[PDB]
């Protein structure tokens, strides 16, 4: 079930699972931020045993996989490159290949560049934004520059968290303090019953100024963990287990690979200058939350899907979950997945 | 045995192990580049049995302490914070320190900085060095500039592995190709076999030339991985478990925190002016190997080790072994320890 690739001088380590035939559609799944193969543990299973081979791996900065410190490996197009070379150890020519938050832009992109490879295509939570990478209020195919439109229109004198991300200084040292409480607290904040809890302080108006004001809108020297909430007990969802294994991953993985992924954004953004107007053609398919803030963010790039997916198979939205998406509603999303993949040809 | 500290904002973790009654003094077992706590594997049961409440830590950036990715995270004084941090959890006022490889100049400069929290202090491999972090055949105490005397006065057309290291792309990217391999070649070529085996293949004249056309001296574009030697077997005291351990620790932790230490020698050099001149006055104590690297260029400081430090203990030789010294005489290592620890009183 672990595996160690690396068909090109990157590490990628991963848990895998098959018919014992060992045949079947290659099914790829990326994770996001901050999380790891581990974020798809309720859908691995169900995958196989609907006859898929599937591959959730680490990417590059997380868990098992090779950690670079240099911006240039954290850019786009070597996520990507990565995930071609996880086909390329199976030797599949096409796979279908999922990802959320995060791993979504990888997936999507993947998809863009390299039709070819691409069975069908699934986002989940980050819906597909172009160059953009991910979709905003404002910018959902990345109209004007990413860091730009963060500071200016965002906050007068306050700090956008991805340009806080990206600094990579006072983000990793307010972590380190008490990582196992910074993962609670970021998870359990964006969650379903953690949105859902901040609005029922009520105490509907301009979505773009609602982000501002919003938990991931900090004041200029504060800390981000300032704004986080905390459970009085452990969701149903995501136990004390599964927080103590996400806690083991990254006391010994550190965020440094993680925040490099934002880091880039502007440079994605120009990277795939070169791609903007073609559209992205392989099978692709979207699955939302109502209270997530990736499916908000990216109201406007949802709408506009069927514009530059000319073979789009639908916007799927789960209500009553946040932004862990796959493991707030596994069975929903598991349904979600199999019947994409199911009605779909290797 | 494992423990959580994190005394003032920096997590470190570590195994600990003692008498049932929890009680005796303290010795803190501080590891080099690149290996963890498991490095003292051979130490801790000695210490723990002959009475002392033994302590090893994973230094940050390694095993599972925090990862900084910013440079100033891995200066000296913070190194010797950590230390400090760890007195502090057990409550202790004074303590042992014993460091080999990277862990000794910051075990010398606890001692240096904090006579009054050391009960004595112990290098190994690398003798202290003052503000020169490291001494070397022209410099034992830091007279020159670090990376001054590396590029001129080491080679015309070639690169110090140092520098190398330092600058953290080239020297990452050959790692993650095959991290376990890589550990394997570095762990070899080093070592007392290794080592001995390179002089074999004779075919004595000036140390300051023999760094040059050594292993650690590459010409410049070439790969570091270039010079190393692979044993046909794995040797009797590095056996493919103990690989797979620190293959196991990296391949999560990555080599980004570890090569910040290099990183940071000029800058330490730099910060430690303040101190030149004064004595390091707790007892002191060096073991050194024959064929180990650090012993070798190390020897001048070594000469002049009772000139700079007042009650030096001694210098202590092993024979036939290289530059694991703790790994490849944990016997002979821990009478060593053992004889300095106790004659003297916590
Ligand atoms: O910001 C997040 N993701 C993201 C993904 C692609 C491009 C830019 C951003 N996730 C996030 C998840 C939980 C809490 C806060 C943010
Ligand atoms: O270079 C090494 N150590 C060091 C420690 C303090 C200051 C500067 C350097 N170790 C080393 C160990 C094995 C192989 C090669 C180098």
């Amino acid at each position: 079930v672990h595996r160690i690739l690396n068909c090109r001088g990157t590490r990628i380590h991963a848990v895998a699972d098959s018919p014992p035939d060992q045949q079947g559609p290659l099914v790829v799944l990326l994770h996001g931020f901050p999380e790891s193969w581990y974020s798809w543990r309720h859908q691995i299973p169900a995958l196989a045993g609907a006859g898929y081979r599937v591959v959730a791996i680490d990417q590059r900065g997380y868990g098992r996989s090779s950690k670079y410190r240099v911006q240039k490996a954290y850019r786009i197009k070597e996520l990507v490159g990565d995930v071609v070379g996880v086909l390329d150890s199976y030797g599949a020519e096409q796979a279908f290949v999922v990802g959320h938050d995060w791993g979504a832009p990888v997936a999507w992109t993947f998809a863009w560049l390299h039709p070819d490879r691409c069975a069908g295509v699934v986002g989940i939570s980050v819906p597909f934004a172009g160059r953009g990478v991910i979709g905003l209020p404002g910018s959902p195919f990345g109209e004007r520059r990413p860091s730009d439109y963060h500071l200016e229109l965002a906050g007068p004198g306050r700090v956008w968290y991805q340009d806080y991300f990206a600094v990579q200084d006072g983000i990793i040292t307010e972590i380190e303090e008490d990582l196992r409480g910074w993962l609670l607290g970021l998870t359990y904040t964006v969650s379903g019953e953690g949105m859902m809890a901040a609005t029922k302080a009520a105490v509907s108006m301009d979505p773009i100024d609602v982000i501002r004001a919003g938990p991931l809108c900090m004041a200029e020297g504060a800390r981000l963990k300032d704004a986080f909430v905390y459970p009085e007990t452990m969701p149903a969802w995501f136990t004390e287990a599964d927080l103590d294994f996400y806690t083991g991953e990254f006391e010994r993985s550190g965020f440094g690979g993680p925040l490099s992924f934002y880091h880039n954004i502007d440079n994605d953004w120009h990277d795939l200058a070169d791609q903007q107007g073609k559209p992205l053609t392989p099978p692709a398919l979207f699955i939302g939350g109502q209270y997530d803030v990736g499916t908000i963010w990216g109201a406007q790039a949802i709408e506009r899907a069927h514009e530059v997916m000319p073979n789009y198979r639908g916007t799927h939205m789960i209500a009553d979950v946040g932004h862990w998406i796959q493991q707030e509603a596994p069975e929903e999303t598991n349904r979600l997945l199999l019947d994409f993949l199911g009605g779909l040809r290797p």
